[PDB]
């Protein structure tokens, strides 16, 4: 039961000082830093209120912190020369992907990307890829991976859905996408947008539905919340990260910027879904220092490409729960190997929580998925907002640095999901109501239960 879905006393739309809304259940108090807007009115009128008023998700004391794309620029200025991305036979070093994407970015402000313009980027796994949405970051941007592995009309559906007015595409999948303008990734000073940490990064779309499409559209800070300042991995110039992941989703980030935001080496796959056999192949090609996989990726990777995790330092099992068995073998065969339960929704952009494996872990029948990175909270509540009790079961709310700005074209659906946080100060945030169940354990860690 949740009462975002279903109350008694009806609903009201609640907004902040950024002009956010939030759908509210009548009967509970308002938290602070948000006001009544409209109501007491039924769920669907609340809803009709929003989508006719929240036209702009973007939100409307000086922004901390340096953008994605000023940190990569900053390792490109200290190591010009050390090696950026790796793929097939080749390499391209930090100073020569700069040099590619600024040429590209001077080209999409000409043809009039701005702050607060979205683009669409339609390539496969490989270098372009990278310095196309690196470009669109320094032009001021905010990119969406249109990954070529699925249908066009899904693929045109999302585009849509952005309102993204400009295409980069390669010469081979030329024409497969219409109707957008369209510019071409083949091919230097940085640009100085004046874009700031609260300006949308991406928007992205899940790999893994076929429903209606839902673009989650997370603004630079989000990115540099989930790998700056964090312990959960190694993050350095000495890292091998691997690029495996889906390039749509939110688990794509920490592959490729845990990698370029510190001058660590990243290494792209061939072929747009996670490949064991060349997971394997790459890792002992290259020297990976960090894996990140799915539940199901990890546990066949342990059970028969057990050489994929040879000199590996940390590896992260994720997306859905974690196998307890494969865990403690991985364990087994490799000692030296640090091993982590990561957990999120991409409306909270990659790990809100994560779990470093511990000796005592191994004997469970299910691994915690821990507690959240800094800078990010989770909740667990009852169907009144209220805390769950200890051990006591309850619905994962999520919260902090990692929060996106809402669902792209989708004000109603935004403001059902992010709602008020009742437990914050006096500025008013929000809390993303995650559908996952679970308990919080007396020391503090948290247990996945399920849906
Ligand atoms: N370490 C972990 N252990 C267990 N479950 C995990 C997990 N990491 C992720 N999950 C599950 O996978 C989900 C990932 O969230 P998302 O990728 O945002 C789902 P979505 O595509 O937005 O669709 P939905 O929320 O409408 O189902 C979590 O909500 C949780 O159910
Ligand atoms: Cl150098």
């Amino acid at each position: 039961s949740n009462p975002f879905e279903e109350y008694d006393g009806g609903h009201v739309v609640l907004t902040d000082a950024l002009g956010r809304h939030s759908l509210w259940p009548a009967g509970i108090a308002v938290p602070a830093g948000w006001s009544v807007r409209h109501g007491t009115d039924s769920r669907e009128g609340c809803l009709a209120h929003i989508e006719h008023h929240w036209t702009d998700l973007r939100p409307t004391r000086a922004p901390a912190g340096a953008c994605v794309h000023e940190l990569f620029e900053a390792q490109a200025a200290r190591a010009p020369d050390a090696v950026a991305l790796l793929h097939e036979a080749d390499e391209l070093t930090y100073g020569a992907l700069n040099e590619r994407a600024n040429r590209l970015a001077h080209r999409l402000v000409g043809l009039g990307v701005a702050p607060g313009t979205l683009v669409g980027v339609h390539l496969e796994r490989g270098f372009d890829m990278v310095v196309a949405l690196l470009a669109v970051l320094k032009a001021g941007g905010g990119y969406t991976m249109l990954d070529p592995q699925f249908p066009v009309e899904r693929l045109a559906l999302s585009l849509e859905d952005t309102g993204a007015p400009l295409l980069v595409t390669s010469r081979p999948l030329s024409g497969r996408l219409t109707g957008t303008t369209t510019l071409y990734v083949e091919d230097a000073g940085n640009l100085a947008t004046g874009v700031g940490p609260e300006d949308v990064a991406c928007v992205m779309f899940t790999s893994g539905s076929t429903g209606r499409p839902k673009g989650v559209m997370s603004p630079h800070r989000a990115l540099t919340g989930t790998y700056l300042g964090q312990d959960y991995a190694g993050f350095g110039p000495d890292e091998v990260f691997l690029q495996c992941s889906p390039v749509s989703w939110d688990a794509f980030g920490l592959e490729l910027f845990g990698a370029l935001l510190f001058g660590a080496r990243c290494v792209l796959q061939s072929g747009q879904n996670p490949d064991p056999l060349e997971i394997g192949e790459l890792v002992a090609r290259h020297g990976v220092t960090m894996l990140q996989l799915s539940a199901s990726l990890f546990n066949f990777l342990v059970d028969e490409v057990p050489e994929a995790f040879e000199g590996v330092r940390y590896a992260i099992t994720g997306g859905e729960p974690a196998s307890v068995p494969h865990v403690a073998k991985a364990r087994r065969d490799h000692p030296a190997l640090r091993l982590g339960n990561g957990y999120g929704p991409a409306e909270s952009m990659g790990f809100t929580t994560h779990h470093a494996v511990v000796a005592g872990d191994l004997s469970g029948t299910a691994l915690p998925i821990g507690v959240p990175l800094a800078g990010k909270r989770a909740y667990v509540l009852d169907d009144d907002l209220k805390p769950a009790a200890n051990g006591a079961l309850g619905e994962l709310y999520v919260a902090g640095a990692g929060l996106a700005h809402g669902y792209v074209s989708r004000p109603a659906l935004t403001a059902e999901r992010f709602v008020a946080d009742p437990f914050a100060g006096p500025g008013g945030e929000r809390m993303y109501r995650t559908g996952d169940l679970a308990r919080r354990r007396a020391d503090g860690v948290l247990e996945y239960v399920g849906r």
